[PDB]
């Protein structure tokens, strides 16, 4: 940086030590990623200075032709990558990309059909005090009991019963494959529209590691900055027959201009993602995901549905007699960065839970592979079954410290 | 820039033309600024790659402490600036951040009372094919038909007849002071809550030229990107006895995770907005509206209200018989920048319109002073009396590019 540091001391420093904490630490939060410097250059551009609401040919502020050429470079790199009929690329967020889609489709207090909240579905997906939940009628399916996969004669008796308008399929803790097949078959015995948030599965779908749902669903919703590895904002895929509904939705509807910037970070993470390098990254995150699955269970530790299909993996945390709370705060202190997360059937609330979510789409896209995998499920074990040991706590750090050099 | 041009040429392109652009033409469109490298620079940031839900101390995520600084650099520095007891600097956009004053305090169906769409309101002051016009019942106070000057008797009598929960001042085209206290006096005469959306006059008010609405009205809103000349995003501003229910509304509510990035930015400028330079720019964007307005007046136009308190005007095109469609475009032709603008009780509709709004926001910014505002309006004299000759455009590009260099 150059103007920053004179402009802004505090801020720079503040930013300074946020770019040194990111390498310091072991980052295992599933939904995040490090993006490359093509796309903060991109985010860091002059294209923050223009307003354009409307669409590529389509706008209502003159001065779009370059701008214009940014979008459409966005919207035909994500077809490409996905193979969906149409590409809305200006969502601010995954919750907005969510959001315009539920405003396409629902009225107000219309029953929608989603993922138990505590089983793995998203805040926007229902929950009680979010505006998904108090704007419509959510009810949830669930996974079975034991092997924690989604149970799909409860997505169809719950779908056939609560007869929703709308079928919400994927999560924000899932650790296994979707089967979108068997969500379409049920929302047409029902006559609902089929939405996919492939939020965290995103870079998955599109190096050809998890089925794709745009073929099975009338709206699929996500993140770019997941798996996907862009910037952070959301991106609505869908059929050709909702395109002037969905872009209608976005812009009248609940947007106003558009983060052109973001958008051309999206264009430059969308032409990562359809080179040859981003296929063997993603191969690696769910080898690596994989691999750190079978090194916990080698720890000794209870893996939720007993192992992982994607970059994430639930520790049902039990057996320890340890809350996710507990355990994410001792690996904190020795530069473990995880998240609690509720697991299904949870006794605990989803403040204190009974499980840590991790992901490694982070420590692949740093170069951990599979070694490195088997010393952090090591370091896990030795934290979380010695929580009283100030000792192992110690060792843990320096084994860390080894890790990110 | 470095890693962009060779990762990706074609956004790479497209961006250096929108640079180049930018430059070349003369700006006037009032919603528009260019912001500093500094402010570029937080955008362009590792901050992208966090996740931080929740706010500074109370976030769901760990590793939040040095991202936790900047967000508060960010509310403290807008609290200097504005003298609000609470701000939210997470909302995505100026909608995202009218969304959430909405969700706030209203219930499905509740009745608004907000500026004419056509008089100067903007479109999530409850157009119908918005969000607010969809969610809740929008009535409209209107501008006196000769002075263009809002008429505070007809936001008092639509107030009493129709009994808002929530009345909503500002503009996205109204060249005048907006007086807040009467607002407010109508607002507690039926008892409604009173939001100022002072996007577009935010670095007015800031700098001092322009009354302040925080202490007047419950809820401020603003977006971060027109006269107070930040990054692209919105902002709350409210009375402590809101600010749990405004965060609450921001998040979990309308939005997921927030642009850290983005956040560092508005915290760079409000920064720059706090400095003794930013006044004087401020004072230089009226001083220029006013002066430009004086010079197309002395050219023969009229203008609606008759002149303008802030950084915008309109140009009623009517005497000239040209739609604001037909001047946009032959403006456009010359390197001019402008945006066709319904003007009160205006006989076209707003896809036609017979008015030009215009802010001097930009072109102050990019050091132009008052010769230059003389030499514009003589500029648009020349191209708007004589759209059917070529020559008369040629000569108008001739002396946008000596202008620009
Ligand atoms: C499945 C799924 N869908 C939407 C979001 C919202 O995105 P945002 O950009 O944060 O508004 C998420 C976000 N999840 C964050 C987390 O999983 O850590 C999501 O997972
Ligand atoms: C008064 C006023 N309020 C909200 C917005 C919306 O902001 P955004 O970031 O675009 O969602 C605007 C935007 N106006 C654009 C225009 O005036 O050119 C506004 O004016």
């Amino acid at each position: 940086m150059k103007y920053l540091p004179q402009q802004d001391p505090q801020v720079f420093a503040a930013i300074e030590q946020e770019r040194k904490r990111q390498h310091a630490k072991i980052e295992l939060i599933a939904s995040e990623n490090f993006v490359s410097r093509a796309v903060m250059e991109a985010q860091g551009s002059v294209l923050t200075n223009k307003y354009a609401e409307g669409y590529p040919g389509r706008r209502y502020y003159g001065g779009c032709e370059y701008v214009d050429i940014v979008e459409e470079l966005a919207r035909e790199r994500a077809k490409q990558l996905f193979g969906a009929e149409h590409a809305n690329v200006q969502p601010h967020s995954g919750a907005q990309a969510n959001m315009a889609v539920y405003f396409t489709v629902l009225e107000h207090g219309d029953t929608v059909l989603g993922m138990n909240l505590s089983h793995g579905g998203h805040l926007t997906h229902g929950s009680p005090v979010n505006f998904s939940g108090v704007q419509y009628n959510f009810v949830a399916y669930g996974v079975d009991p034991e092997t924690h996969v989604i149970d799909y004669d409860d997505v169809r008796e719950k779908a056939r019963l609560h007869r929703p308008k709308l079928i919400v399929a994927a999560a924000s803790a899932y650790p296994r494959i979707i089967d979108f097949a068997k969500f379409r078959e049920i929302a047409d015995e029902v006559g609902a529209y089929l939405m996919v948030d492939m939020a965290h599965i995103a870079g998955l779908v599109a190096a050809g590691l998890h089925p794709n749902p745009v073929p099975y669903a009338h709206f699929v919703t996500t993140t770019t900055h997941k798996t996907l590895r862009g910037p952070r904002g959301g991106m609505i895929l869908c059929q050709e027959q909702f395109a002037k509904q969905i872009d209608k939705a976005i812009f009248p509807g609940i947007q106003g201009g558009p983060l052109m910037h973001v958008i051309a970070a999206k264009a430059v993470a969308f032409g990562e993602a359809l080179q040859d390098d981003f296929k063997a990254y993603a191969k690696r995150v769910v080898d690596n995901a994989k691999r750190l699955a079978s090194a916990l269970q080698n720890e000794g530790f209870t893996l939720v549905s007993g192992g992982t299909d994607n970059h994430l993996l639930l520790v049902d945390l039990r057996p320890q007699q340890l809350t996710g709370k507990t355990a994410e705060k001792v690996l904190d202190e020795v530069g473990i960065t995880v998240n609690k997360n509720t697991i299904p059937y949870d006794p605990e609330s989803p403040f204190v839970t009974s499980g840590i979510r991790i992901g490694t789409a982070a420590v692949t896209t740093r170069g951990f592979g599979l070694e490195e995998m088997d010393e952090i499920a090591a370091i896990i074990g030795l934290v979380l079954k010695n929580v009283g040991s100030e000792q192992a706590l110690e060792e843990a750090r320096q084994r860390v410290a080894a890790l990110t050099d």
